[PDB]
């Protein structure tokens, strides 16, 4: 199988249950609200409630944030189908995710993208999709920056026939001439700064107003 | 060896470099600054630089922010050995690590703590070190919060004889009577929100003052 397609937790190595003690409040979430638009993914989804304000544009679009540190797409697509999406009807689902997926080539993290779609189409047929392209990372060129840009190509190509499927390039141009990632849009060099998410929040608030 | 004690940097097994360009970045910082108080650790320090206000307390005593997401004492130990303690005579090192040594037991991390201690007080010995506790994690009752209380008494104990090495107990109580960490305080039951950070911060800014 594609490992990246085949749903599974987070197996807990450590003894905290906290992956799936996120999960449950995610579940407990939807059970409890009636979102417009719910974002899933990674941290670059998940600190964006932090560390963007998401209070500015994103609280009145009446949006979950169900963004989880380290997943890949296995991870996001197990959780969309073993709770996040009951209890819901959005107009909108929002997916960033697939820059953690290491030892998987460019074409298993789209394989894994594409089964994450289809589920949402299938669960939520009602609603878009929005996918983010994955950003750029480390400070100098780099095998992960190849790979990143390979899945994007891959999959706007796979989203190019699909109506109510978005891919959107969220990316404002963080690679410099130079080759460099600064810090100061990427402190770590793959975590948006607050400066770093402006201009990636900017872009997705203006196509989820279009959309709505 | 311990392992906790054996300086080790993070093996990249991803490709980008990252977390050897935050490496070099801090080593450029103590090359270029003169700082008075110098602040390292896991995520739990690195992410009061954004997500608390760090400019409110932190930024007036002249401090720079050696945090890096993951890492465990072995790995602060290699990055203070191999240039982030150089060109620097800061007054106060405060240090923060020990919740991500997973596989390590107890006593072995508190081992790597001592290390840590040990090596700032044999290169800048005229600093004083802070160690702060680490926090209780997870939702729920579980064998880290155990791990970590176990750590925290024998750190205590072990800088109790120790004039310029003090310890800092910096949580507020945030294990409430029903044994639960609420979101709130910790968004994924590890890392603190904003409003977790306040009385963290209050606390050991109140501490550095004193000592300063």
């Amino acid at each position: 199988e594609n490992p990246a397609s085949k749903p599974t937790p987070v197996q807990d190595v450590q003894g905290d249950g906290k992956w799936m003690s996120l999960h449950h409040r995610f579940v407990a979430d939807s059970k409890d609200k009636e979102p417009e638009v719910v974002f899933i993914g990674d941290s670059l989804v998940q600190l964006m409630h932090q560390c963007e304000i998401w209070r500015e544009l994103f609280s009145p679009l009446h949006a979950l944030n169900f963004g989880i540190g380290g997943d890949s797409t296995q991870h996001v697509l197990w959780r969309l189908e073993n709770g996040e999406l009951e209890h819901i009807r959005p107009k909108i689902v929002v997916v960033w995710v697939g820059t953690n997926n290491h030892g998987h080539t460019a074409e298993q993290v789209t394989g894994g993208i594409k089964a994450i779609v289809q589920l949402v189409n299938e669960r939520q047929p009602q609603a878009r999709v929005v996918v983010l392209g994955l950003l750029p990372r480390g400070q100098h060129p780099n095998p992960l920056r190849e790979k990143n840009r390979r899945v994007n190509e891959l999959v706007r190509a796979a989203l190019a026939g699909h109506p109510r499927a978005h891919f959107l390039d969220a990316d404002p141009g963080f690679v410099h001439s130079d080759g460099t990632i600064s810090h100061h849009d990427m402190y770590d060099y793959l975590h948006l700064s607050r400066l770093g998410y402006t201009p990636v929040c900017r872009a997705l608030h203006s196509l989820l107003l279009r959309l709505l």
